[PDB]
């Protein structure tokens, strides 16, 4: 038979039956529910922390382990993705894809609205969220061998590549829309960021499935090991205490907030691209090559940190990578429809948020907009949720019906145009102001409700502006005029950019 097999029992009869006979370490395994998957990643120093504090036990443990057909390699998943073609991926990191709060991320579209506008972009966070961890565990794996005084483990590596894995887990349906729109529409008072769901998510994933264990009996330490997944996927003497100051380093692999280089966005930038029929220049593979760790010393007392660095004639590759980055968020991410469906999806959900009941733990009912609250509700909380106002007989959501139904059938809101400022930008305060502002200004009423004003913000590495769109409800032609000049002779009058 396999070991995949074997309950604990049957580990403990094998353990028995090659010599172990003594009830207490044969205790430690019922104890810790080691199935026989976990055998051939059974150490010397595990064996010795599980308790058996035998010198000479431990040793010919293991060699009954090794004497077994199956070994560690023998374990191992292999994925095909047209990405990153072949992708090995250590049994933990499966047990972790292989839960309801993992796979729920099969039914959340990347681009959201983009589906609407690029039918090619059809790709959900799942597959991107295996990409990135993949890309996490190669570039922290180079280092490893590259630098072995760097003194990198399996167990960081391992982290590193869950921290991938579950970077974003917490997205909501639509992915940006819901965290970046509707949320901080419906939701002022909550700050809310897809990767506080994503930390809680986990938390919750760990815990539903009761992981914690199994991630023990794989040699993490969860206690550290959590707040490092935890921390790598946030964020913030030594800030962290997830690992040492001296392996600071890892910090900048998964989320790189600070110069907006990490696998994440390798993933997704080539990803995209691969979907929206983009060609792509940057080679990351390039930059995994030239990577290495090495000292900088900045002085406010001098501080001296590990930062992942990149040989200085490979900033070519840093430029093809920045235009791709430009060539996606011009032609992609801040497109002038995607958004506008974007907008309308969270318009109908904001009208549909009302009357929309999701049970969480204990089956205590959620809305929509609260569902980010409870984990076991937040779960449940797809872009399905789409179909399900839309298909609902519940005659409250009519209203929101008849939105989705409009961006189905391409009934959507006429963009009247762009503009930007000259000098100065726009205060976060200022914001909510702007329809009432468009409509108020006059070269037929138009309230203020029929406007909708899209502002968008344009936006280091070592080595060894404002858009503002609008768009008009009514669709009518005379409405659709007014409006027009309506902005036209706002944007003069606030001295904007005459409309594209
Ligand atoms: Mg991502």
């Amino acid at each position: 038979t396999d070991l995949r097999t074997w309950e604990p029992e049957d580990v403990c009869s094998f353990l028995e039956n090659r010599g172990f006979r003594e009830k207490k370490v044969l205790d430690i395994f019922r104890d810790n529910k080691i199935a026989g998957s976990f055998l051939p990643f059974l150490d010397e120093d595990r064996l010795e922390d599980l308790g058996v504090s035998s010198l000479e036990e431990r040793k010919k443990m293991i060699e009954c382990i090794q004497q077994l057909s199956q070994s560690r390699i023998d374990l191992m998943k292999v994925f095909n993705d047209p990405i990153h073609g072949h992708i090995e991926f250590h049994p933990l990191l499966i047990r972790i894809i292989d839960t309801p709060q993992f796979q729920r991320l099969r039914y959340i579209k990347q681009l959201g609205g983009g589906y609407y506008v690029f039918p090619g972009a059809s790709h959900n966070r799942f597959e991107h969220s295996l990409g990135v961890g993949y890309l996490a565990g190669c570039l922290v794996r180079a280092l490893a061998e590259k630098q072995p005084e760097l003194q990198i483990s399996e167990r960081d590596i391992l982290c590193v590549q869950i921290a991938g894995l579950c970077h974003d887990l917490g997205h909501g349906p639509f992915s940006h829309m819901f965290d970046g729109r509707f949320i901080p529409r419906a939701r002022p008072e909550k700050k809310w960021k897809h990767e506080q769901g994503s930390i809680e998510m986990f938390e919750h994933l760990v815990n539903s499935n009761e992981l914690k264990l199994v991630m023990k009996n794989y040699g993490l330490v969860p206690e550290e090991d959590i707040t490092f997944i935890k921390e790598q996927i946030m964020g913030p003497l030594w800030p962290y205490k997830g690992r040492p100051a001296t392996k600071s380093f890892l910090y900048e692999i998964v989320s790189n907030k600070r110069n907006g280089i990490d696998v994440d966005k390798w993933d997704y930038f080539a990803r995209d691209c691969h979907h929206l029929g983009i060609q792509n220049n940057f080679d990351y593979k390039r930059f995994i090559k030239f990577a290495r760790i090495c000292e900088v010393e900045y002085k406010v007392y001098i501080r001296k940190v590990k930062h992942i660095c990149s040989r200085e004639k490979e900033v070519g590759n840093l430029y093809d990578m920045f235009h791709t980055r430009n060539c996606l968020h011009r032609r992609a991410y801040q497109h002038k429809i995607s958004n506008l469906i974007d907008i309308m999806i969270t318009d109908a959900f904001l009208k549909a948020d009302p009357y929309v009941e999701i049970t969480g733990t204990a089956g205590k009912k959620f809305r929509i907009s609260t569902a980010i609250d409870d984990m076991e509700a937040f779960t449940k909380l797809t872009d399905n949720i789409f179909l399900e106002v839309l298909h609902s007989t519940d005659p409250q959501l009519s209203e929101a019906q008849s939105i989705l139904r409009n961006i189905e059938c391409r009934n959507l809101y006429k963009y009247l145009g762009e503009t930007q400022p000259k000098r100065e930008k726009i205060r976060k305060e200022e914001y909510e102001r702007l329809p009432q502002e468009v409509a108020k200004a006059k070269p037929v009423e138009l309230k203020a409700e029929d406007f909708i004003v899209d502002v968008i913000n344009v936006d280091r590495v070592h080595f060894y502006e404002q858009l503002i769109r609008v768009y008009c409800k009514k669709k009518d032609g005379k409405s659709l005029d007014a409006a027009g000049k309506h902005f036209v002779q706002w944007c003069a009058l606030r001295d904007f950019t005459k409309p594209q």
